[PDB]
C-alpha cells in the first residue's frame, strides 16, 4: 500500500510560481536545491515543463503524483525526499545540455525515474538485507532495493488520478515503464562498475552507437549513476554537509550490525570516523572520477560535472595532507 497526498498538497503545488532569480540558476550543474525546501516539488514541475512541455502531463495528475512520491519517501538521514530532487535536478541539467539526443518519452521517463529511484528506502544497503534475510531480499534476489523502488513507482501510478502516463499509446506506455525499470535498476552501484567498463571499451574502439538500443540503455545507466552521485559535483561546503548525511545512514546500519554482534566494514563503523577522508579518496578515484570521465567522453556538455568532482577530490586530498 502507498501513502496518498492530501487535496491541499497538490492544490498548493498547482498554484506555485518559481522566482525569476532561480530559473537562471536551475540550468547550471552545480545548483544546490538544499536552501529551497518549500520549493522542491515546484522545482520538479518547472523542470518537467522546461524539458518536455507545459502540457506533456495533465497539471492536476502531475501535481498529485509528485506530492504522493514525497510522502512515500522515509525520514532517513540520506535516502530521503531531498536526495530524489537533487538526483532529478542533475538529470534535468544533463537532459537540458543534450536535449535532442534523447526522445520525448526518454526525457519524461528519466525525470520520473530519478524522482522515484529511491522510493521507500529504509536506510539499509542490499548487502544488509541479503545477510540478515530481510523479507525484501527473499522477494528480490539481486538489486533488492532497486527492484522494490520500481515496484513502488508502479504502485504510485496505479493510484486514482495519479497515472501521468495514461494518455500515452499502449506501446509508448510499455516503453516508458521499461525506460523507468532499467533506469532505476541501473542505480544499483554493484552494476555500475561493469557498465562503465563496457562503455569505456565501446568508446575507445569507436563502436559506441546511440542508435543501438543496447548502447542507449548503457549510456542512460551511466547517466543514472552520475545523477545518483551528483553530491560530489556541488561546491565543497554542500558536498561536505551531504557526506555527513550519508555517513549518518552508514553508521546507523553499522550500529544495527553491532547490536547483532557482527562488526561492520570501517565505512559503516562510527568508531572509525578517522578513516572517512581516505575512504572518500578511494571512492573518488575508483567510483566518482571514472563515472564523470566516461560521461564527459560520451556527452561532452557534461564536462562541468567532472571539473566539480575533480575540485572535491582535491579538497579531500587537502584534508588528508592537513591543508
Ligand atoms: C555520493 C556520496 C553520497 C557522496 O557523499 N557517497 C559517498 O561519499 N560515498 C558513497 C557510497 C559509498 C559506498 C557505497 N555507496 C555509496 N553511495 C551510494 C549509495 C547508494 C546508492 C548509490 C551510491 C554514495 O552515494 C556515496
Ligand atoms: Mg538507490
Ligand atoms: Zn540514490
Amino acid at each position: 500500500h502507498m501513502s496518498i497526498c492530501t487535496s491541499e498538497e497538490w492544490q498548493g503545488l498547482m498554484q506555485f510560481t518559481l522566482p525569476v532569480r532561480l530559473c537562471k540558476e536551475i540550468e547550471l550543474f552545480h545548483f544546490d536545491i538544499g536552501p529551497f525546501e518549500n520549493m522542491w516539488p515546484g522545482i520538479f514541475v518547472y523542470m518537467v515543463h522546461r524539458s518536455c512541455g507545459t502540457s506533456c502531463f495533465e497539471l492536476e495528475k502531475l501535481c498529485r503524483f509528485i506530492m504522493s512520491v514525497k510522502k512515500n519517501y522515509r525520514r532517513v538521514p540520506y535516502h530521503n525526499w531531498k536526495h530524489a530532487v537533487t538526483v532529478a535536478h542533475c538529470m534535468y541539467a544533463i537532459l537540458q545540455n543534450n536535449h535532442t539526443l534523447f526522445t520525448d518519452l526518454e526525457r519524461k521517463g528519466l525525470l520520473i525515474a530519478c524522482l522515484c529511484h529511491d522510493l521507500d528506502h529504509r536506510g539499509f544497503s542490499n548487502s544488509y538485507l541479503q545477510k540478515f534475510d530481510h523479507p525484501l531480499a527473499a522477494l528480490y534476489s539481486t538489486s533488492t532495493m532497486e527492484q522494490h523502488h520500481f515496484s513502488q513507482t508502479v504502485s504510485i501510478l496505479q493510484l486514482e488520478g495519479h497515472n501521468i502516463f495514461s494518455t500515452l499509446s499502449s506501446s509508448e506506455y510499455e516503453q516508458v515503464l521499461e525506460i523507468i525499470r532499467k533506469a532505476i535498476i541501473a542505480t544499483d552501484l554493484a552494476l555500475y562498475f561493469g557498465n562503465r567498463k563496457q562503455l569505456e571499451e565501446m568508446y575507445q574502439t569507436g563502436s559506441l552507437n546511440l542508435n543501438n538500443q543496447s548502447h542507449r540503455d548503457r549510456v542512460i545507466g551511466l547517466m543514472m549513476t552520475a545523477c545518483d552521485l551528483c553530491s560530489v559535483t556541488k561546491l565543497w561546503p554542500v558536498t561536505k554537509l551531504t557526506a555527513n548525511d550519508i555517513y549518518a545512514e552508514f553508521w546507523a546500519e553499522g550500529d544495527e550490525m553491532k547490536k547483532l554482534g557482527i562488526q561492520p566494514i570501517p565505512m559503516m563503523d562510527r568508531d572509525k570516523k578517522d578513516e572517512v577522508p581516505q575512504g572518500q579518496l578511494g571512492f573518488y578515484n575508483a567510483v566518482a572520477i571514472p563515472c564523470y570521465t566516461t560521461l564527459t567522453q560520451i556527452l561532452p556538455p557534461t564536462e562541468p560535472l567532472l571539473k566539480a568532482c575533480r575540485d572535491n577530490l582535491s579538497q579531500w586530498e587537502k584534508v588528508i595532507r592537513g591543508e
